[PDB]
């Protein structure tokens, strides 16, 4: 899934420039200023558009124009290598923490698939990796997170750590990580809480959880359907702490994508995981390249 709008708008531009055997340099600007339109109007960030832009037209006007053995076709290429590079090159995978268990800490606003992310990752390590996963209920404040958790691991056969909603977030993952030390757990993911939007005492929490935890992966949980808004939750949480990694959740319903081409871009912050749709299976590794393929109608 993913991006589909985006590709419908730039099938006519690519694929004049595909159809041609000979591209003028004023075929490749031509491209470019329809381009440029297409990423603003899938709410792309513009400072992006305009680096991409650049970038792009410095390369295509180049050796690709002058040779003549498949013109368009290295204009296509630089278009899905820059396409590529935007959004992280090769795909990036979890990382393994030298003395298990490796903890992964989920944070994000609430509405934005944490929870139900929890439990697809935790679903995919021992799948498609198999680790052996703990999943820890680190939202108290919202009655039914708990239960909510408890009911996905209650269809994975995975163990869920909870104290209930009357102990710290920082007690609780303390625990379940000395838990898992001793139990043998591969991995510990842990679903943290979060209101509709950032505050001081959602850092406050998410910090000292942070500093017991010594987390290898902090991975933010994000709405791939909010366009910039996604894009400036990336920022304001890796400045506040220590992103590694972000899960774009809802690309089933996503078809611009321009948080998809902007958080890497804008907060160095790679996109590792996305989730498409609402079952605890609905979840892939991001691959950067299949992404701009699908963007140019390169499909499989
Ligand atoms: N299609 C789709 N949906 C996803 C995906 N990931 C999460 N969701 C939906 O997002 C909503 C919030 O998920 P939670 O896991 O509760 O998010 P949270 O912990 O961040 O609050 C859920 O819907 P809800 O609360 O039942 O209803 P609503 O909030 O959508 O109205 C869930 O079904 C995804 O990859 N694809
Ligand atoms: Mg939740």
């Amino acid at each position: 899934m993913g991006f589909e709008g985006l590709a419908d708008r730039l099938q006519q531009t690519i694929s004049k420039i595909r159809g041609k055997g000979k591209v003028s340099e004023q075929d490749v600007k031509e491209m470019m200023r329809e381009v440029r339109l297409a990423l603003l109007e899938a709410d792309v960030n513009f400072k992006v558009v305009k680096d991409f832009v650049k970038k792009v037209s410095e390369r295509a006007v180049g050796q690709d124009v002058m040779k003549s053995l498949t013109p368009g076709q290295q204009v296509i290429k630089v278009v899905q290598e820059e396409l590529t590079e935007l959004m992280g090159g090769e795909e990036s995978k979890i990382a393994v923490a030298k003395r298990p268990p490796t903890v992964i800490m989920m944070v994000g606003l609430q509405g934005a698939g944490k929870t139900t992310t929890s439990g697809k990752l935790a679903n995919l390590l021992r799948k498609k990796h198999n680790r052996k996963p703990m999943l820890v209920a680190a939202d108290i404040y919202r009655p039914a997170a708990i239960k909510q958790l408890e009911t996905l691991g209650k269809q994975l056969d995975m163990p869920v750590f909870s104290l209930g909603d009357q102990v710290s977030p920082v007690e609780i993952a303390k625990q379940a990580i000395e838990k898992a030390k001793e139990e043998h757990y591969d991995y510990v993911i842990l679903d943290t809480a979060g209101r509709l939007h950032i505050d001081h005492e959602l850092m406050d929490e998410l910090t000292n959880v942070k500093e017991i935890a010594n987390p290898e992966e902090i991975f933010l949980v994000v709405d791939s359907m909010t366009g910039q808004d996604a894009v400036n939750v990336a920022k304001s949480f890796n400045e506040q702490l220590g992103l590694t990694g972000v899960v774009l959740t809802k690309l089933d319903g996503d078809t611009r994508g321009g948080a998809a081409l902007s958080i890497r871009a804008v907060t160095n912050t790679p996109i590792k995981f996305a989730g498409l749709g609402e079952k605890l299976d609905a979840l892939e590794p991001f691959h950067p390249e299949r992404m701009a393929s699908r963007i140019l109608g390169m499909g499989d």
